[PDB]
Formats: C-alpha cells, sequence, structure tokens
C-alpha cells in the first residue's frame, strides 16, 4: 500500500507539530529519527538545538513535501476518510479565519530567535532547562548577534500573542457549561491551531520563558490550557520526552 | 556507514540535474524512484510533466536537503575527498565567478514554462517528441493562462541566454588546440554550469525547441557540445532514456 513516510529531529520545533498533527489524525506514518545522539564533537541534542532544526520531509507515495507547515496541510488534504479526525474547519464555514488567524499568529513567532537567546542572555530566563555549561560554550564560540534589547523587543511581542490567546480561551471558558466538553481555543475540536499552541509552550518552557509568561495567577486560562494538553495522550505520545535533557 | 538516499522523479529536470552531479562526483547514493508509472487517470510520464515535477529530497544520514540547487550544492560541500571530483572551481579563483554566473544565466530559464508551452501552442514547436494526443487533452481540460504572446517572449529570451554561451563555446574552440583535450563551456572540467547546460538541452529537445535554437548551421558550438556530452558515459547512464517516451 502506499505509505507514509518523515525524516525529521525529534528535538526540532517543526518535527513536534508535524508529529503531533500526523497522531491526531489517526494516520499510520514511518517516522526515521535522522538526528544523532550525540555530534562530532559530542554536542548533545540541547546543545544542538542552535543547529538548524533541518526542515522536515514527508514522502507519500510519489509526492514529496518538505516543511512542517506543507507536510500538515497535505496531511489534511490528502487524507479525507470518514474515519480520519479532521483538524481544520470547512473552508466555506465562519470558523475557518478565526481558526487559520490564530494558527498564523502562533506560527509567526520567532522561536528561532528565543532558542538563542535563552542559552544567550540567560538573565531573562526563569528555570530554564538548558544545560548552563551550553551558555558558555555558545557565548564563547562566537545567525543575528546577540542584542539583550533585541531579545526583550521579541519577547514582549511573545507577550502580545500569548494575550489574545488568553483572551479567546477566558471567552471559551465562558461560554462552556462547567460540566462538558471543555473546548480548546478555538472550539470542541482540537484544530491546527491548538497543535501549535501546544508545542509553542512546550518549547517555551524548555527555554524558561514560560515562566515569565504565564503562572501563578498570570494568565490563568492559559496555564490551564498548558496543563491540560500535557496528559493529552496524543501530547505525551509525540512530545512526552522531548523536553527531558536526559532521554536522548 | 552514513548514506546518501534520495527521493525523486525519474522524469524530472531537477531530479536530472542532482542524480547527474551524484554521478559526475562519483558518488554512491540510494536513489528511490518516487514516480508512478502511470497516474491515477492513466497519464504516461510524457502527460505528468505538467504536474509539478515534485523537488527532490537528499538525506545524508542527519542532514536534509529538498531542493536541486540545494542538494547540488551540499554535495559540493560535504564531498570533499581527494577521490571525488569537484565540480566547481575553488572560490578565490577568478574562475568561479564566470561558472557561477552561467549556472545562474541557465538556471534562470523558464523549463516549466516551455514544457507548458509545446502540449499547448504546439505550432511554435519542431519536432516535438511529446504525443499530440496529450495536447488535445491539455487544451480542453482547462498555473499562467496561455498567450502565444507570452511563449514567444520567453523564447526569444532563451535565444539570447543559448546566444551566449555559444559565443563562449567558440572563444573555447579558438583557444583549444585541434588535437587536445576539448574544454566544456568553462574550462577543461566538467562544471555545474555545464551539468545545467546539458540537462536543459536535452529537455529543449523533448519540447522540440531544440531545432528552433541550433541546428543546420546554426549555434555550431551549442550543436557540438551537445553531441559531445550526449556520448559522455555520465549522461548516457543517468539521462540516456530520460527523453524515451516509450520506456517508463
Amino acid at each position: 500500500e502506499v505509505k507514509l513516510i518523515l525524516y525529521h529531529w525529534t528535538h526540532s520545533f517543526s518535527s513536534q507539530k508535524v508529529r503531533l498533527v500526523i497522531a491526531e489524525k489517526a494516520l499510520k506514518c514511518e517516522e526515521h529519527d535522522v538526528s544523532l545522539p550525540l555530534s562530532e564533537h559530542n554536542e548533545p541534542w540541547f546543545m544542538r538545538l542552535n543547529s538548524t532544526g533541518e526542515v522536515p520531509v514527508l514522502i507519500h507515495g510519489e509526492n514529496i513535501i518538505c516543511e512542517a507547515t506543507q507536510i500538515i496541510d497535505y496531511l489534511e488534504q490528502t487524507f479525507l476518510d470518514e474515519r480520519t479526525p479532521r483538524l481544520m474547519p470547512d473552508k466555506e464555514s465562519m470558523y475557518y479565519p478565526w481558526v487559520q488567524h490564530y494558527r498564523e499568529l502562533l506560527d509567526s513567532l520567532p522561536m528561532d530567535a528565543y532558542t538563542h537567546g535563552c542559552i544567550l542572555h540567560p538573565e531573562l530566563t526563569v528555570d530554564s532547562m538548558i544545560p548552563a555549561y551550553a551558555t558558555t560554550r555558545i557565548r564563547s564560540q562566537i545567525l543575528d548577534h546577540d542584542n539583550v534589547k533585541y531579545l526583550k523587543k521579541i519577547l514582549d511581542e511573545l507577550e502580545k500573542v500569548l494575550d489574545q490567546v488568553e483572551t479567546e480561551l477566558q471567552r471559551r471558558n465562558e461560554e462552556t457549561p462547567e460540566e462538558g466538553q471543555q473546548p480548546w481555543l478555538c472550539g470542541e475540536s482540537f484544530t491546527l491551531a491548538d497543535v501549535s499552541l501546544a508545542v509553542t509552550l512546550h518549547r517555551l518552557k524548555f527555554l524558561g520563558f514560560a515562566r515569565r509568561n504565564w503562572g501563578n495567577g498570570k494568565r490563568p486560562n492559559l496555564e490551564t490550557y498548558y496543563e491540560r494538553v500535557l496528559k493529552r495522550k496524543t501530547f505525551n505520545k509525540v512530545l512526552g520526552h522531548v523536553n527531558n535533557i536526559l532521554i536522548s
């Protein structure tokens, strides 16, 4: 039969979203982790995050797509079996603009900039999971140069995106009955915007910028969202150990 | 050992150049032809040329590149063994500007536009190898719309690129002794610009625009170049039967 194939770096933002979509849609893929346990210079996966995560690539028989966003879209378009769950509304529906908006909003964030801003400029992190011995190595080894001003700017922009999200989630909470199917950001169905939000929050925690953005009575609906998605079966299967620096 | 892998459409301009580079550099790859012998609608490979040729993808252990030009560059950069022949001059050399210039010159051509301009607007072709039954199917089935003016414009631009090439080849002929190692476009070494020129000319013949551009005393040095490269072992191994509509 025509088989799905994927070549990816397990510890990569792109691959994380793609694999989560493959699991949400119940699709069976032949995932191949191409990442090395240790680099030529014996850099673990966390010290290697600076290195490009290598955009993933899907091979569906004859078709070939190589980009997280594109591969995700292709999976949605090609697998239309009634059993396969859909992670997007119908184009005609009045949901699609909102869903796509928030997906883009969260996909526009410069995660690559953050990942380098915690290794560097580590004072802006809180409870970062990246070993500090990587900071010194990167700082001395020497992409955009290190400007605390720049890093502080994009993090203030991250606050804006997450503030919008927090508002929408609060609206969801007000609408839903206490005892009832709790909805996600856009609706009761797990959308593509939810896979972006979920992976974003998870990576942010690895960087330590999570505590600053939500917690201790800040963005409470966002805090609840994160604890909820951490328990989801799909999340713990794909992204479960992706933040553990020991497992690699 | 770290192995090379490639997923490609045998009858695709991109894959043709890449596979030719892999052969010129003597590298061993695990090429996988993903193209189908016949489509879902039973369209042979030539009637399927309209369909995107699917950019190829190289997987070198941990590294992943998915674009003809990029994959070619990567192969040049990563395989630096003395045995591996180099298809480019040294960056410092005064050759590199010229070589890269002609490579870009020939890579800028809109081959995708030509491939659709011969199926459509077939009067501009001469001895086209595409069965004419594909023309009628495409013309009625209905990317940029069909304007004879547009097609005639880009073909006049193709004449300019090939006229430059013809001039450079004439200079090569004047420099070289009759009895001596005949040089290619840029020098005695087979460059990346030569793989572009070679595959370009070969595809053009499949489209029928070859006769118009060279032949019968027109661009004689270019005609000689084409007959010469057709005999090259690397060419007949990779691109040998890529223009034969029977072999598929």
